[PDB]
């Protein structure tokens, strides 16, 4: 009785609180999602000046709930089924030879808006690495996310390796270790294994001189024909 | 070869002139694309004013060499091997049960530019149907476009159905009949079966008065594994 | 209505009446198909002598209504629409730089058995190529199969191309077109595209001395999620 | 260079010792594995007498070496890069509410044989559960199993739930927490994230009289484009 709050277009509130080897950022964002296409476009302003780490990094830490489930998967869309209360999603992300993000969000609505607020600490990495060296490009690939339930938290377990390409042409593997649990104490569906197959486009706002980022996603979950 | 000519961002530029029940228009369109990710951004402008038919029943006119052709794909790309000196798409579009696009295009580099040059011709609609009664909504399903090889014309027969979403919650098919002959004489890929997986956002300029469409794409090929 | 008749084990007959470069030959075959797996197993005989052909380069003409469709798609699979009444499937199969098949098959059950008997004519095969000079492997490899509906024959089109293992380490193909229409007039699915995935196995009956082939097939449809 | 050793056709030989709930059983299985297909043939039997568990749970348990890795996604296969050493299989399969087995398996080159050497043991089953009360129907689904990289043991973690369907038409899920490691110290393929998609024949031998099961599968790795 969660997904009839996605059949319409929903929007969408993201700030975020980062410290990264001690540089502390903030940014905010908002946009909004359709669900039904499994569509979203935000954009992302670093309220504190100057992002101190490369945008692309944050992609994935800046709202599973807006994925297309088609309609034979829908018993199994635990982001929507968890709403209007919520879920709790945390992460582990180890950049490949270099530090590691460790992220937890609230994401849940706040009247009708959808709000995802994120904590994140990075610890570990190189001063003069891909990532505080600002060597990744601003593009980003399309990838699949692998879900499976934790029947034991009530909620869900995610793996799946981000690919940053690197400006001298070799790329910069992110591993994301996720966990999602439910804010609330109704029911929620556990699903059976799939995954998503998602699509970015980073793009920019040419009138805008703030530090920032145009994100627009697409994601649809794939896998179960039982 | 052709598709050493992809491996960057490429400018693109569209231009049409339709009759549709002789409702005379053209429109113009300009944007980029990156083939690397399989992915294009336009925004098209109606320069004779009103379109007569809805935005949405123009984004299939409206440059497969975009698409993402996986590595181990990369010998079926058909569209890019015809480059630079192009190919002729053309189409037989039937809305059904209501009139029909027949479309004849140029697609080819001109300069450092790809362009697509149209013209289109609508005959046998409905004034109380669904297009000329502009009763689709602004938004676009995401499809799989069939591919084979047409070897007697040295090109490719492409079969495939939009699905428009209608304001009333129905469906409004679109069945496209399409062929592309390349326009130079050399030796072209000709590609074993496959298809091509699209997503499409369709979106508004805030700041533009005339009647306009901005479009974002992400296509990539699919169905070959030997 | 027809998709009743297969939700057990149905039980089969082949029968085909052969002639290739005037090698007129015959085969039988029985077996039995279980369309809830997209499984069959089916034992060929070929009741004239030696097959003058390969056996491999006639598993796709030797029953589609015992593909598994899953239940998102099941209003797309016309082949057992069309059942009890059955259908006649058509194809022209032609061997890259060699010789073609042309084959009329009438499917459709007679009693509790669902039959397909072949007539087939082979014409232009080369006595030194593949096919004569049999120099096929013994193997099959897997394929997508294309379905498109042919409305004006209340029917449908198919098209694939089978890649033949050759004894020489090169593949040979075998480039299916082909027809299916209903032989009852009642109303039939007519599919929006899509393909099968298919699977075969070929193997010897240890305990025959006559010619023969022993097949299991997997077949799942895909493509369709709306 | 452990691929090498799968390109033809390979014998397997398969050795169980089990006991559930008390009940001791042995069984030994033999056929051959063609991973150019993805295809494997095998038989096994009872050699106690009356195996005391259905056959289709002791599926899973009967060398994953034999999946057919398509040429674009040979850099993650972990199951042939380990051999001709091997790798220590180990699942525990929680019936659900039933049950559970815990198994062990050694998969490795004894000669040209590929032997897989099992010990497996459950507890907790119902004395009239779907398992010991021999309730399950004598088929199987098709499945897709999540492979990811276990980087700190070197090998891999494996995770997919089993649909076995009932006699009264409901369905047991068996699910499948898995770890391979190599048992060599030769260097292995740690895979990117990626799935294996399955499907299983099973059948008897009209002319054997032991308890036995006579197995066909194929299996198809997917998911990775990169």
């Amino acid at each position: 009785k969660g997904e009839e709050l996605f059949t319409g277009v929903v929007p969408i509130l993201v700030e975020l609180d980062g410290d990264v080897n001690g540089h502390k950022f903030s940014v905010s964002g908002e946009g909004e999602g359709d669900a039904t296409y499994g569509k979203l476009t935000l954009k992302f302003i670093c309220t504190t000046g100057k992002l101190p780490v490369p945008w692309p990094t944050l992609v994935t830490t800046f709202v599973q709930c807006f994925s297309r489930y088609p309609d034979h998967m829908k018993r199994h869309d635990f982001f929507k089924s968890a709403m209007p209360e919520g879920y709790v999603q945390e992460r582990t992300i180890f950049f490949k030879d270099d530090g590691n993000y460790k992220t937890r969000a609230e994401v849940k609505f706040e009247g009708d808006t959808l709000v995802n607020r994120i904590e994140l600490k990075g610890i570990d990495f190189k001063e003069d690495g891909n990532i505080l060296g600002h060597k990744l490009e601003y593009n980003y690939n399309s990838h699949n996310v692998y879900i499976m339930a934790d029947k034991q938290k009530n909620g869900i377990k995610v793996n799946f390796k981000i690919r940053h390409n690197i400006e001298d042409g070799s790329v910069q593997l992110a591993d994301h270790y996720q966990q999602n649990t439910p804010i609330g104490d109704g029911p929620v569906l556990l699903p059976d294994n799939h995954y998503l197959s998602t699509q970015s486009a980073l793009s920019k706002d040419p009138n805008e001189k703030r530090d920032h980022m145009v994100l627009l996603a697409f994601v649809t979950a794939a896998g179960i024909t039982h």
